């Protein structure tokens, strides 16, 4: 693995149904996993994966489609990618798990913490695919750029044949510019248009003005346990942030049990590369206070 992971750290390939499901590893005892969104991997969380050594087994995955995952030609449905998620977890058959979970990494979190409850020992997460988000709260660059992608054709062409998600967009959305070595790293699991295939679903799969339907109706099967769980739940903050709008941001506070909410300063949405001495540092509070 990179040494920015810090040192002790391993790397392995898990198996699901045919593929591999590259995982970084550090330690010893009760497991807190990590899991990124869209578009990037396990290297995006180097700084507070390091900067939390001692505190369990930390696991750090790159999902099928990023990394230095598998790359299948399927269809990036959330329904698909929760299997190989789902999958993950059963091979190293973790309990009493600490999940720390952004973007659709919050989305694939929370929907196998529902169905695995007595598995979960706590929850934090930040600038989540969580909840419908209205346009008029969102990026007007980025609502505009989605519904071009939405169009068939004018999506594949941008995101895989053009690569303009991870040469433009990409980079543009950082609050402090990303330093040309990140900016690299971030783009090496993506050589060719096929490999950049999960990329594309990621917008398209967004849920934005109550659309597409399935991934509000997906995203609604996590909201009971949500709603109803003793478990402990943190919720981190940003200004301006990004995916966590005030509508979102109200109803966490008026509909998720045992929330704590902490503003953890500046960022957008790729917040373990603005924040990453913050979110270590609140999460290191948190996990003590849990313990």
């Amino acid at each position: 693995p990179h040494s920015a992971f810090g040192d002790g750290a391993k790397a392995y390939d898990v198996p699901a149904f045919g593929l591999q499901i590259h995982t970084v590893e550090h330690g010893s005892g009760a497991p807190i996993v990590f899991l990124h969104g869209n578009p990037t991997s396990s290297y995006l969380w180097r700084h507070i994966f390091r900067r939390l050594h001692g505190h369990g087994r930390l696991l750090a995955v790159d999902l099928i489609g990023y990394g230095q995952s598998s790359k299948p030609d399927i269809e990036y449905t959330l329904e698909n990618q929760q299997r190989y998620v789902d999958a993950w977890f059963d091979a190293l058959d973790l309990r009493n798990v600490t999940l720390v979970l952004q973007d659709y990494g919050a989305a694939f979190g929370l929907n196998w913490a529902s169905r695995n409850p007595d598995r979960v020992r706590a929850v934090a997460f930040f600038e989540p695919v969580l909840r419908n988000i209205d346009s008029v709260d969102l990026s007007p660059e980025f609502v505009t750029r989605r519904a071009k992608l939405r169009q068939p054709g004018e999506g594949e062409i941008f995101v895989q044949q053009e690569n303009r998600f991870l040469t433009e967009l990409f980079p543009w959305f950082f609050l402090t510019p990303l330093a040309p070595e990140d900016l690299r790293q971030y783009q090496t699991p993506f050589p060719t248009p096929h490999s950049r295939k999960a990329i594309l679903a990621g917008p398209r799969n967004l849920p934005v003005d109550g659309e597409p339907a399935s991934t509000v109706a997906f995203l609604e099967q996590a909201v009971n346990w949500l709603n109803t769980s003793d478990t402990p739940k943190l919720l981190l903050t940003f200004k301006p942030g990004f995916l966590l709008t005030d509508a979102i941001l109200k109803w966490s506070q008026v509909t998720i049990r045992n929330l704590e909410i902490e503003a953890a300063g500046a960022g957008i949405h790729f917040v373990q590369e603005e924040q990453p001495e913050t979110i270590a540092r609140l999460l290191d509070a948190w996990l003590t206070r849990i313990a």
